[PDB]
RNA sequence: CAGCUUAACUGUGGGCGUGCGGGCGAUACGGGCAGACUAGAGUACUGCAGGGGAGACUGGAAUUCCUGGUGUAGCGGUGGAAUG
C-alpha cells in the first residue's frame, strides 16, 4: 500500500539494536535488525549494524511509499545518532526528534551487580 | 644500756606495743533532722521546622501477564556459544 507519515521505533541495548517503522496508528510497515543483517557474537553490537538495518527498513518502508517519518528512541547508547544519520542520508528527513526511554519510577528491582 | 672473754644466746628495766572503751572541753566540711529562696530540673503563655510514629484513602511511570491488531525470521544473551 502507501503511507504519507508513519514513525521509526528504535530501541537499542549494548549488545542488540532494532528498527521498526510504524504509522501513527501503531500499524507497523516494516522492522530491521543487525540479527537479520547478519552480525553474531560482538559484530551485532556494532553501531555499523545500527547504520545497515538504518537503510533497510529505509528501503523496506519506502517501497511501500514511506515520505515522513518520525524517530523513537530508547536504551542504552549503542549508536543513536550514528543510525538515525545513516537514516537521514538515507533520503528520508525526520519532522521531530524524541526519545522515550524506559524509565521506571522505581517499579520493581533490577537484578544483582555483575561480577 | 647492760653481760656471756667478742660468738649466736640471754643475764637487764625502760623504751616499743599501728586496735578498743567511757568521762572532760570544738563545729569548718562531710549525713537526718528541721522552715525559705532558685543559677539545675520542670512545667505555663505564643511561634517554629521536620522522611517522627500507626491506620486508612489516593496518582503516576515501569516490569510481567491475558486478550486483540500491524507486522516479518529470528529475539535474547556474554570475552565468544548453547542451553532459552
Ligand atoms: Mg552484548
Ligand atoms: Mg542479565
Ligand atoms: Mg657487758
Ligand atoms: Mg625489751
Ligand atoms: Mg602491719
Ligand atoms: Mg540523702
Ligand atoms: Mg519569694
Ligand atoms: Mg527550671
Ligand atoms: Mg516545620
Ligand atoms: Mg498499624
Ligand atoms: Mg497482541
Amino acid at each position: 500500500k502507501n503511507v504519507p507519515h508513519g514513525a521509526a521505533h528504535i530501541k537499542s541495548t549494548f549488545n542488540n539494536t532494532i528498527v521498526s517503522i510504524t504509522d501513527p496508528q501503531g500499524n507497523v510497515i516494516a522492522w530491521a535488525s543487525s540479527g537479520h543483517v547478519g552480525f553474531k557474537g560482538s559484530r551485532k553490537s556494532t553501531p555499523f549494524a545500527a547504520q545497515l538495518a538504518a537503510e533497510n527498513a529505509a528501503r523496506k518502508a519506502q517501497e511501500h511509499g514511506v515520505k515522513k517519518v518520525d524517530v523513537f528512541v530508547k536504551g542504552p547508547g549503542s549508536g543513536r545518532e550514528t543510525a538515525i544519520r545513516s537514516l537521514q542520508a538515507a533520503g528520508l528527513e525526520v519532522g521531530t526528534i524524541s526519545d522515550v526511554t524506559p524509565q521506571p519510577h522505581n517499579g520493581c528491582r533490577p537484578p544483582k551487580r555483575r561480577r
